[PDB]
């Protein structure tokens, strides 16, 4: 395919090299005549292993060239990848300056082009950027309309500097933000041979995925460092500790714990976080990230409370009370906390939990339930149908499979607040999720 | 084996069921008459799938029993597991109250026994607890010596409530904290049949591993929730976003980013963290964890500075300047930041980086290197041997393979500050790690 790439930096030069190596005819575009001149000499503008060879190969086969003539580039290509910078503004916000300039240029360029052109944003931009910035600018400069006249989509990159070519060749996945199907199909064709999933999503999901990947990488580093600092302070090797953590692919390096939802609770996570951070404090080890967990957690409880109390009714049914489905353990259950908040605010609360109800009859926790939290346990209702019938707002609190039916076919006149993820789709007038 | 278990709660009751089901003679000890009575009836004190059957089986076969008689329990077993509570004190610190009484009880019971007994702590306790609390109390009350007269070890548990039996049967790994070899060997024999690695470390490392696992789990949930909250605010399904994150087993769900070391940097992580948190703030989405990353990161830079300047010399050699080995990219490099801190405080700094040295004269970043940061780049030295010979403190800043030789064969009269992990072992008088 004929392809134009806007921006020949750390990302764009690699893409240019990798695409031309696969047989595409690539025209690199940059405002920097320094970078353009190097590329036309088969020279890498950066230190990146293997890049110079790919650029050399591209010039020799006539499949790679560099230019500042953006109009010609667009006229001579089927698709333009935007790979320009999105640096921070002074205040930390996303600087759209370069994206804006390129969009105007591309719009001017396609104004009289009679073949359908396609624009693909590889640069990392926030959700909303394509709708509110890219499309309007291109549409205003071209006199054409997105979709029918020109294709638009996003295609984030996951390359790491120093291993960019290997990362391109063997990525974890290809992510496509799709508006019109033609562009999505075009991108699928370009990446089709890679051994990784092609994931097509809305533009907004695609961009959120990119940011989430990068912030996750940052969170991982930060976690390893804070733990490392604590380990050193207690006289052990932080690398040894993290090495063992990384041998666990069931809980540590799996998708478990990675579902957006409600606060964590139970008899161990809260106390163990408090104890480790307490010890770190005693040892003069600052730990901003580890020290933020409990506050964030409490914030999530408040968030659920705010969703529940936003409905002009006092009749709340709480589905689940112990900290997890399948256990009766009430210790530091966020659902108990939520229940107590509701009771404190005068709500008419009914609660269903088959595990806790069972525990009132069989088990060693009867005294806790009847004497320690009587204000809450007295609100237990043994019949799920009754909780549903007599409540207006139903809160899906933990993962009991018995709550599935209620979500699949909700009686009329009820509002659901989903803290776990039972909902098949996003928030509607009758059902709202805490993170969807 | 003959095993006694102290504490028949959520963890202990499960261990009692699973050990007796494997053919061991198990004597469960608790101060709660309620729990003991239930065990003796073959009844579960808790709602935990499959547990009651195991307890029934243990009573039927005559392998399981419960008692408050701690002395007799110890006399009639060869190993005691401690599974008592370790709840928070009011201040968030670890409450050692239950472990202290159990240690005294066990200590008095072993005084009454000539044969060698073995004590294994399964309860989650902070690094240092076994050496500073458990051992002294057992020794004091028994008048005997740890390791020599009685076996001592730790064996953290990784069980989740509601899936505890499945987790016992199919754990990610078995972790053993070891003092005397006999106890380590005994624990290995108990867990040999399981399909998972057996990891034997010092007691402190074992204790640290357990905490790190739980705080990691807490961090995972918190990350998912904060991202979810942002996702909902931008009109997207947070679950859809995280589902895609979890499809990446190369960067997201791998060990990459999980090594303790230095601050993250480069042209993308910092700016993307800043942009996402900025947007979250605009959308009134609180995000304590995500909002803590940059501060923790800057703290790590300060930590390195502190180690470097602790040596009473001004001659510093910095090995690595760009943000990663194998690239010349200086954008938001933590090593450049560190260099500037050192220059600002009057240090005699020499810098080695083969990539920046190359880029300074070939490529597209020359003007930045020569005109923007000459106060740093002018300190570049071509010969690694020269930076080494002329400096007193050498800082291992990024992962260049060239630095390996310096670490394995360090010339006399140097102090190494390892920010990466080149050191084979922990901190010594001549070499210190940022997290080891
Ligand atoms: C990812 O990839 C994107 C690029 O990152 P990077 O590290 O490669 O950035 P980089 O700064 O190394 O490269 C960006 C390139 O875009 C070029 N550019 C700016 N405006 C342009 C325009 N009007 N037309 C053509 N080129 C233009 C710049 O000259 C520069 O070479 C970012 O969004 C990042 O988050
Ligand atoms: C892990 O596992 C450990 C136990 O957690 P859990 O959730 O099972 O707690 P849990 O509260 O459910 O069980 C702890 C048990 O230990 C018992 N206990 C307290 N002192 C005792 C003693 N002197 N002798 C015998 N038993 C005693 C309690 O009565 C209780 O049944 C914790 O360290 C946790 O972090
Ligand atoms: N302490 C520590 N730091 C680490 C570790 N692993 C990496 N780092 C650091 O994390 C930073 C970023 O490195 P890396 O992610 O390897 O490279 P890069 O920043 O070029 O790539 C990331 O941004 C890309 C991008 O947005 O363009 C992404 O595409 C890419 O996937 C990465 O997330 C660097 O400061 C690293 O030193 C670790 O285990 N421990
Ligand atoms: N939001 C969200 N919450 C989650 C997710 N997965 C689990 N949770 C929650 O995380 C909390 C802890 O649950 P879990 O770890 O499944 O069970 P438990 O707390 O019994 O076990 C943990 O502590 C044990 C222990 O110390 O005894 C550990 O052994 C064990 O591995 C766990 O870390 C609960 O509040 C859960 O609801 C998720 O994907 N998203
Ligand atoms: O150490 C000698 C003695 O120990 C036994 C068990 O008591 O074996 C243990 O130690 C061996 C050597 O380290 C290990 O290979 C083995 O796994 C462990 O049980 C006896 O086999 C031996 O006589």
């Amino acid at each position: 395919m004929r392809i134009s790439i806007f921006g020949l930096g750390y990302v764009g030069a690699v893409c240019a090299g990798c695409l031309s190596a696969r047989g595409h005819e690539v025209i690199g575009v940059d405002v920097s005549s320094t970078k353009i001149d190097l590329i036309n000499q088969g020279k890498s503008p950066i230190v990146e292993p293997g890049l110079e060879a790919l650029l050399q190969q591209g010039r020799q086969t006539g499949r790679l060239s560099g230019t500042t003539d953006f109009k010609k580039a667009v006229l001579d290509s089927d698709v333009s990848f935007i790979c320009v910078g999105t640096p921070s503004k002074k205040n930390g916000d996303l600087d759209l300056g370069y994206i804006e300039t390129v969009c105007r240029e591309i719009g001017f360029a396609i104004r009289e082009k009679s073949e359908r052109h396609t624009v693909v944003v590889r640069s990392t931009v926030l959700p909303g950027t394509v709708n509110n910035v890219v499309i309007p600018l291109i549409e205003d400069c071209s006199g054409k309309k997105a979709g029918v006249d020109f294709g638009v989509g996003t295609n984030p990159e996951f390359l790491r500097e120093s291993t960019a070519i290997k990362d391109y060749d063997f990525p974890p996945m290809t992510v496509i933000g799709e508006l019109d199907k033609q562009t999505g199909d075009l991108l699928e064709e370009i990446y089709r041979e890679l051994d990784a999933p092609i994931i097509r999503k809305t533009v907004e999901v695609a961009e959120m995925i990119k940011y989430t990947c990068n912030v996750w990488h940052a969170a991982k580093v930060t976690f390893a460092n804070e733990i490392g600092n604590i380990a050193k302070a207690v006289g052990v090797d932080g690398r040894e500790v993290m090495d063992v953590i990384c041998q666990d692919h069931k809980l540590n390096l799996s998708r478990y714990y990675m579902r957006p939802g409600f606060a964590f609770g139970g008899s161990c996570l809260p106390k163990d976080v408090r104890a480790l951070t307490y010890r770190a404090s005693q040892l003069d080890v600052e730990h901003p990230m580890l020290g933020s967990l409990m506050r964030s957690n409490s914030n999530q409880v408040q968030k659920a409370f705010d969703l529940i109390t936003s409905h002009d009714t006092r009749k709340v049914g709480l589905l689940g009370l112990s900290f997890k489905a399948g256990t009766d353990d009430l210790r530091e259950s966020p659902l108990v906390e939520l229940a107590e908040m509701l009771i404190g605010k005068g709500y008419e609360l009914r609660i269903f939990d088959r595990n806790v109800e069972y525990a009132r009859v069989h088990g060693a926790n009867k005294e806790y339930i009847e004497s320690k939290i009587p204000h809450v346990s007295s609100l237990l209702v043994s019949d799920l149908d009754e909780v549903v019938a007599s409540s207006d707002v139903l809160v899906l609190g933990n993962g009991d499979e018995l709550f599935v039916d209620l979500v699949n076919k909700t009686p009329s006149g009820k509002k659901l607040v989903d803290l776990v993820g039972f909902m098949p789709h996003t928030t509607t007038a009758q059902a709202e999720g805490i993170c969807w």
